[PDB]
């Protein structure tokens, strides 16, 4: 359920965008997308993450884990992205054209699902 989601997410989102500055509403609106808002989570991962993503799935300890590591991702290996945090639309352009999805849409579908967590 989408509001299940995002009351069990959204205070992580909001204290991981207090703390790096990434918008609290692109880590929900991505792994809302990535998990059909939390439906379909397997081994905690929100993201997708993959091990070999350091450019199968990863698993880990808590779903918590899984947003700490997608930052980590971001700012290591998409760090032209990571520079516009703030800026979802910008962000997840860059996101599909840096090939950080195989999904043609992808930036377009972070964006819609964006627009309904806002």
């Amino acid at each position: 359920m989408k509001e299940r989601f995002l009351e069990r997410f959204s205070e992580s989102a909001f204290l991981l965008e207090r703390l790096t500055g990434i918008d609290g509403k692109i880590l929900l609106a991505q792994s809302a997308l990535e998990t059909g808002w939390g439906r379909h989570t397997v081994g905690n991962n929100l993201f997708g993450i993959k091990k070999l993503s350091w450019l199968t799935f990863q698993s880990f300890v808590s779903p918590e884990n899984s947003m700490i590591a997608y930052l980590i991702l971001i700012k290591e290996c998409y760090n032209r992205a990571w520079e516009c945090r703030k800026e979802p639309e910008k962000y997840f352009r860059l996101l599909q054209r840096y090939g950080y999805a195989t999904d043609p849409m992808y930036a377009e579908k972070c964006l819609d699902v964006y627009n309904c967590v806002e």
